[PDB]
């Protein structure tokens, strides 16, 4: 069978269309419960909500966002709109055009053309940044050594060199926000021992989420996010300072 990979802004409370295989058309058909519909009106924008999914028809692991070529949406004979231009492949909040009545059917009307993809339906609770953070800050810190080991490595002269780095630099302000670090993290798969902040970071992807590092512009998922345990000492040590510099010794002074 195919899943769908998680969202990290997105709890999911249901499964209203379970992952079902996709000029082709193709016809959906949904109920809410009350409890489900009672859900939705009570969550003041709603937070409680209707996400419309599509993937590749693939099983090996679960699958991130993907949109059929020319793809065309209508939700109970509304025009679903998708979003703006490459199209990116997100989740569509189908909450607006969704029948809030346990009483009435809901319909899906799909258009694409032909690899095969798949559809999926889900009431979701639509989260903070403010409660993504506290769940990032609840996995924890990465030990400190980590950071003084790639310090060391990148510090470590090639034999066959003529220029050689013999020390590192780094901010202790954010930088996309411009203000001193609170939360230091980073990508796992970043190479840079630059950290952004995490709060601001989670700020900026609950509005428009790209998951794209402020620093290196690599893809920075939520799920491959650290705390920077290095930083985090050096920032309750160091008071008047923007800039570290590190030397190969271990000894660190600003900048
Ligand atoms: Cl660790
Ligand atoms: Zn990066």
């Amino acid at each position: 069978d195919v899943t769908m990979k998680p969202l990290p802004f997105y709890e999911v409370y249901g499964e209203l269309i379970r992952p079902t295989t996709l000029f082709e058309e193709a016809h959906f058909t949904f109920a809410l419960t009350p409890q489900q519909v009672q859900q939705i009106l009570t969550s003041r924008d709603y937070t409680i909500q209707v996400q419309l999914r599509f993937c590749l028809c693939e099983t090996s692991c679960p699958q991130e966002d993907y949109f059929p070529p020319n793809l065309f949406v209508k939700v109970n004979g509304k025009l679903c709109p998708l979003p703006g231009y490459k199209r990116p492949s997100r989740p569509i909040n189908i909450t607006p055009l969704a029948r809030l009545s346990a009483t009435v059917p809901n319909t899906i009307v799909v258009n694409w053309s032909s690899r095969n993809y798949s559809l999926s339906v889900y009431l979701v609770r639509q989260l903070t940044a403010g409660t993504l953070l506290q769940k990032l800050r609840a996995k924890g810190i990465r030990n400190p050594d980590h950071s003084r080991a790639l310090i060391k490595e990148k510090l470590t002269a090639d034999p066959d060199s003529e220029v050689a780095t013999t020390s590192l630099r780094v901010s202790l302000m954010c930088p996309l926000g411009k203000m001193r670090l609170t939360v230091p993290c980073r990508a796992l798969t970043c190479a840079h021992l630059q950290s952004f902040d995490a709060a601001l970071y989670l700020q900026m992807n609950e509005k428009k989420p790209t998951w794209t590092c402020p620093v290196c512009d690599k893809k920075a998922p939520y799920e491959s996010l650290i705390i920077d345990g290095l930083f985090m000492e050096i920032l309750s040590s160091c008071s008047d300072c923007d800039e570290i510099q590190f030397m190969e010794d271990g000894s660190w002074c600003p900048m």
